[PDB]
């Protein structure tokens, strides 16, 4: 038949609408069968990426931007538009990023992070202020830097979302969303910052298969949002034996799922990019003048 490999984290989401897939049979519904491929993390995703060694990773439009001008023929369909969370000690004195300064921050995936880009030129729009300056920052992977901050070693930490339903529970608060810094942008609507990355030679030679698990993700998100009991199966998979926990990563997750047009996700996209290679000129590191061309897949 035709086998899609699909790449995913151990802390990631990604797991939770595959899982869905595979038990519903919306691959079989689409003539296709979904490999899971558990991959460390995320450096090693993208090397798995670039080795052709899957059919797609889970990733964000800012590194898919860089590999599509980096000469890679990399596609991009929207998962998520939950995405980031900026994480504080509940009733810490930080109510604005300028409270970070002097702060132990850290950084989920290195200084080229989409949520860092972001973050970093909310800082400077509002406060004239570079957080790399002033805030001593510590990269990382999220499962570290959220066990570092529970620890004490950090005084805030940058994460993915789903990292704060957990820390929520452990004695710590959202101060703000990558979600919240769009929207003081301005932009349109809810915009997926987060995305299936397809190989380009995936989208060349087996189109089908792509847009077959296209579709079953689709699929999969709709039962999730139709399906109240189908989030108790999936459960295991979420790392949420505390209550509080499972219900906020299940808001969180349904407020993301993406339900715009791809135009409209793909006008806002290249506006938000071209509004972050900018603040004041500042050529923000990881952000290219452009969008590569024909990035969203069809
Ligand atoms: O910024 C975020 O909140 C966020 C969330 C998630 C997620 O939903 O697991 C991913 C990412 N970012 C991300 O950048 C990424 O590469 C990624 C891979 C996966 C996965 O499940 O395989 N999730 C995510
Ligand atoms: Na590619
Ligand atoms: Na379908």
């Amino acid at each position: 038949g035709e086998t899609f490999r699909l790449g995913v984290l151990p802390f990631g989401t990604a797991s939770w609408e595959a899982a869905v897939i595979k038990a519903r049979g919306f691959d079989t519904a689409n003539g296709f069968t979904l490999d899971i491929v558990k991959l460390a993390g995320n450096d090693a995703a993208r090397i798995a990426f670039l080795g052709g060694q899957v059919d797609a990773i889970v990733g964000d439009l800012i590194f898919a931007a860089r590999l599509g001008n980096e000469g890679r023929g990399v596609r991009f369909s929207p998962y998520s538009t939950t995405e980031g969370a900026l994480m504080v000690p509940a009733g810490s004195p930080i109510t604005d990023l300028k409270g970070l300064a002097g702060k132990r921050l850290g950084v989920a995936g290195g200084a080229l992070d989409k949520n860092w880009i972001l973050l970093r030129a909310q800082a400077r729009e509002t406060a004239g202020l570079e957080l790399e300056n002033v805030a001593q920052i510590a990269y990382g992977a999220p499962p570290l830097l959220a066990q570092k901050l529970e620890t004490g070693e950090l005084d805030a930490a940058l994460l993915y979302w789903q990292f704060a339903a957990r820390l929520e529970a452990k004695g710590f608060k959202r101060l703000i969303s990558a979600d919240d810094v769009m929207r003081a942008f301005g932009a349109k609507g809810a915009v997926s910052l987060i995305g299936y990355l397809y190989e380009g030679h995936t989208v060349a030679d087996r189109g089908e298969v792509v847009r077959g698990f296209a579709r079953a993700s689709a699929a999969a998100k709709d039962a999730l949002a139709n399906e109240p009991a189908l989030w108790e199966t999936v459960r295991p998979l979420m790392a949420a034996e505390d209550d509080a926990t499972f219900a906020t990563l299940k808001r969180d997750f349904l407020a993301g799922i993406p339900r715009r047009p791809i135009a409209a996700e793909r006008a806002d996209g290249e506006r938000i990019y071209a509004a972050l290679d900018r603040l004041a000129g500042a050529q923000l590191l990881g952000v290219g003048k452009s969008l590569p061309p024909d990035l969203y897949l069809d």
